């Protein structure tokens, strides 16, 4: 038992982060067979981005602008295009270490891992949801861009955010490996911000089965809610109005639990009108959102 | 900037799991050289923990009796031996992939991360703290022990914990790689709990430098307290008393951000006597003890 904000072991990821060097600027790239992705950004000097027209930059460029080092060992770069904010380097070599990956594109309050890279490195892994505001909780530096986000199953990495850049509450925006940013950010210089973080409510509620599974059962009551009754509560507190599709996806937990959805909601519309009692539910004074249901199944199950 | 609870790259230890069966039970080995470091719990059955006489069961057992297998590969086992809480087999390959390494003892407060594994294959990584009670709040499941914990310097592994136990509360007890367990707990089956759990004074501290590094300045005052009158406060809300040498290594932390060590005692006792205003310092409501001063500089600055 116990509950744990857990990523995905970073092994396969860790064979494919490599150094990119344009300029004066280096980053991260992601190497898979003989490509390299990484930010466009790359090519922007510290006054290009007040006004960057990314394709007269590149068009100036050639191969041999671009340096990338695997390690100690200089990859040729034979090639190069731009796709949407991500700059893609043809190499000679193909990685070894390649492995089975697809690109994906994740919906808001889905949940991936972070390996955070400087100077083509790993340094550290961490769990990040993509929040409502389409930011994510990440913890970056300087260098740190090209640094990779992605899910596992089985043998195949789903690579999900390749990280561009931060804003200034100190959350982060970023693309998918097809260099399309998530959400309304792009990379230029703009006064973009976090807009308000909603609470991922069908988070809350797996996190609260999960809960159970673990033996936390205080916060249970007899009595059921409606939908409606609900998210009249859940509008108050800034929850995400919960869905007949959040609904659904709840399913295998409340049938393995016993514990009917809206029999949690009402446990969970509860706790929200009288707070925690200073309580703990998995050790934690407070309802964690960065926990989707299939987050919790694998943690309790299907891990083994 | 951001600050995120954040695991160590796994690679290197990913590549020294293995499967270790002996009867009926199954669990994880670690694999360095041509050792295979095991719980010795591996060798009871269901009906030999109630009194477990280990030299005698160990005694009946021989060679052919431990099977271990990395990934589709059987390793012979050609020598077995038990020193302390762990079993040591010798196998007749040298594991390809052995990184650097040491095995190290570490102390209540003390931060690692765990690769949690699940029939020799990893499943997920996760950062802990040994708790000042000799636990860790960990997530495992059956088959899990024999999972490790660690730190890494540079290129070296340091191994500080292998998982033997889940105490009644859902945290957990196991050893260092030598097989001496943290804190009284014994791989036996006697009333062994976990006793009240301290908050890491010094860690609280550090994670509020931590704050003030990332623009979180809104809890600093301009009025010092004393040690003496600091800890009347943190004996109150379960703080560990506050020594002089948790002062002393939060010397480079008070030297960076310029706020005396003091200082930040007196707006960690104010944060404690008022509450925090509903408030978040680094996005959580909540003061974190699970990051050490090292933690911090690591990952505001020394990753870079
Ligand atoms: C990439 N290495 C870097 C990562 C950030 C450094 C500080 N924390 C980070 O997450 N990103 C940047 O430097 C980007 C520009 C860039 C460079 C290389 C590749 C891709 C993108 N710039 C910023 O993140 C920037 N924010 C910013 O301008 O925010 C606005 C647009 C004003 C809302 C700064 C954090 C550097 C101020
Ligand atoms: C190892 N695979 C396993 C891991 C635990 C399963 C449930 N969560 C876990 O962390 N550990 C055990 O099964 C141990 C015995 C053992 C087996 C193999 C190697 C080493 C040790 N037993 C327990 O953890 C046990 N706790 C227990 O008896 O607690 C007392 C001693 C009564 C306080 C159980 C969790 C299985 C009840």
């Amino acid at each position: 038992s116990g509950f744990r904000k857990m990523a995905f072991p970073s092994g396969k990821v860790e064979g494919c982060m490599v150094q990119v060097t344009c300029g004066t600027t280096t980053l991260n790239g992601l190497w898979l067979d003989d490509v390299v992705y990484c930010p466009r950004h790359v090519i922007c000097t510290s006054e290009d981005m007040l006004n960057p027209n990314y394709e007269d930059l590149l068009i100036r460029k050639s191969n041999h602008n671009f340096l990338v080092q695997a390690g100690n060992v200089q990859l040729r770069v034979i090639g190069h295009s731009m796709q949407n904010c991500v700059l893609k380097l043809k190499v000679d070599t193909a990685n070894p270490k390649t492995p089975k990956y697809k690109f994906v594109r994740i919906q808001p309050g889905q949940t991936f891992s972070v390996l955070a890279c400087y100077n083509g490195s790993p340094s550290g892994v961490y769990q990040c949801a993509m929040r409502p505001n389409f930011t994510i909780k990440g913890s970056f530096l300087n260098g740190s861009c090209g640094s990779v986000g992605f899910n596992i199953d089985y043998d195949c990495v789903s690579f999900c955010y390749m990280h561009h850049m931060e804003l200034p509450t100190g959350v982060h925006a970023g693309t998918d490996l097809e260099g399309n940013f998530y959400g309304p950010f792009v990379d230029r210089q703009t006064a973009q911000a976090a807009g308000t973080d909603t609470t991922i409510t069908v988070n809350v509620l797996a996190w609260l089965y999960a809960a159970v599974i673990n033996g936390d059962r205080w916060f249970l009551n007899r009595f059921t809610t409606t939908l409606n009754d609900f998210n009249l509560v859940a509008m108050k507190y800034n929850y995400e109005p919960l869905t007949q599709d959040h609904v659904d996806i709840l399913g295998p937990l409340s049938a393995q639990t016993g514990i009917a959805v809206l029999d949690m909601c009402a446990s969970l519309k509860e706790l929200l009108q009288n707070g925690m009692n200073g309580r703990t539910i998995l050790g934690s004074a407070l309802l964690e959102d960065e926990f989707t249901p299939f987050d919790v199944v694998r943690q309790c199950s299907g891990v083994t």
